[PDB]
């Protein structure tokens, strides 16, 4: 059950390089990335899934020097996902979303499709023109995806760790993300922990609900 | 099977107000909120869980103006969670986190505790004093929580919908959040869908991996 998963999962501090995802598992992690929800189904994201040694080494270049402890985790894990946000919400993307919803059969009529599109455009424009927060708004959706993904991979019986400890300017350059309209936010190595993962056996810790939670 | 969960869950558009969470489920959703991961275990969040008629009505004040379509979702669901971020990161919070980690048994020695605290302070200060993005950085952690939560509640067999379509100034005012040091970000009604939930039967739609996902 899912509460067991939530209580037992942890941030892996060291991975066993010999233990690879199965082909089935490697497909499943892609499914999780794709099927996360997002505001307006805006899906303002790109994922880099590095499974080869040379692909993982390219991602690991982002932690060289200043984030050396992140470096090893990225090399040892089986698969390493880089979560990227769009840097701007263009109309081409908005049309791509609504056209895919139509292709998938979500609209009974042209009127329903046009209403969907107009609604999405309205809130997108608000973020960009009035709140001046479109980059942050899209980045929030990517973090939501990360949350979904962490729980998902734990439920599959896999180990992971989310990493903000990397140099996004280096990762961005390595993969030419700026020119493509994306920026890297979180790196998540996935695989199986080694005996050197001291965090596998430490108790979890969270603030008590009497501090963080009000019931009304 | 968490992939089945991810592929079958959906954003509920209409709730059956007579179908309440069980007592155990109401505790389980609180566990999911508490046990989300977060950068540095910073846990920069507060949750309001509305389960009474009075409580839900208070939240539903925020479904005004452009956001009236959210109102029924908030009133008819069994339990409505307001996800809030801290508005600033302070040392008092940082000390609370590390002291809890110590109480839970995460540190073998004084030296280990003091290293943990120093590292957390270093990165927290980088956000607040150098990047000037601590509000955004904290809100990102809250969104991660939401993503964990939506998959969690689906895995419990519960329906939910994440809502950004509410007026956060209205909600903040109603619950006195600003003075308490928090701001409302996402509202998530939880319960069971009705037969008038048109989204329960519509196909799910996502962009193809050939657009969103690069393998290396
Ligand atoms: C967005 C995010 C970024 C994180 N960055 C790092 C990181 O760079 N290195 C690290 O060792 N752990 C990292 N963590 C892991 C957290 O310290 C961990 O999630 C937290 O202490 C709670 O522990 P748990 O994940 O074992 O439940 C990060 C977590 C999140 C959510
Ligand atoms: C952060 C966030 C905010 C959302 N805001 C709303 C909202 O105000 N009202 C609404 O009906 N749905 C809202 N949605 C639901 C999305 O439209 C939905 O997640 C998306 O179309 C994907 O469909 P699914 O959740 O059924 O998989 C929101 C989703 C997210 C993740």
């Amino acid at each position: 059950d899912i509460i067991s998963v939530a209580l037992k999962r942890h941030s892996t501090k060291a991975f066993d390089a010999s233990k690879k995802l199965t082909p089935e598992q490697a497909e499943q992690i892609k499914t999780l990335l794709q099927y996360s929800p997002s505001s307006l189904n805006s899906q303002p994201w790109h994922f880099i899934v590095a499974s080869t040694e040379e692909g993982k080494a390219r991602v690991a270049k982002s932690a060289a020097g200043n984030y050396v402890f992140s470096e090893r985790k990225m090399l040892d894990a089986s698969h390493v996902v880089v979560f990227c946000a769009k840097t701007a919400m263009d109309d081409v993307w908005l049309k791509l979303v609504v056209d895919q919803e139509d292709a998938d059969g979500r609209f009974a009529t042209p009127e329903a499709k046009a209403a969907n599109d107009k609604g999405r455009k309205f809130f997108a424009d608000m973020h960009r023109k009035d709140l001046h927060d479109d980059a942050e708004w899209m980045a929030k959706q990517v973090y939501l995806n990360v949350g979904n993904f962490l729980l998902g991979v734990a439920a599959l019986g896999l180990d992971a760790v989310p990493i903000e400890g990397f140099d996004a300017a280096i990762l961005d350059a390595e993969f030419g993300l700026k020119e493509k309209g994306y920026t890297s936010l979180v790196v998540v190595p996935v695989g199986h922990h080694s005996v050197e993962d001291f965090n596998a056996t430490l108790p979890k810790s969270r603030l008590p609900q009497n501090i963080t939670l009000t019931e009304v």
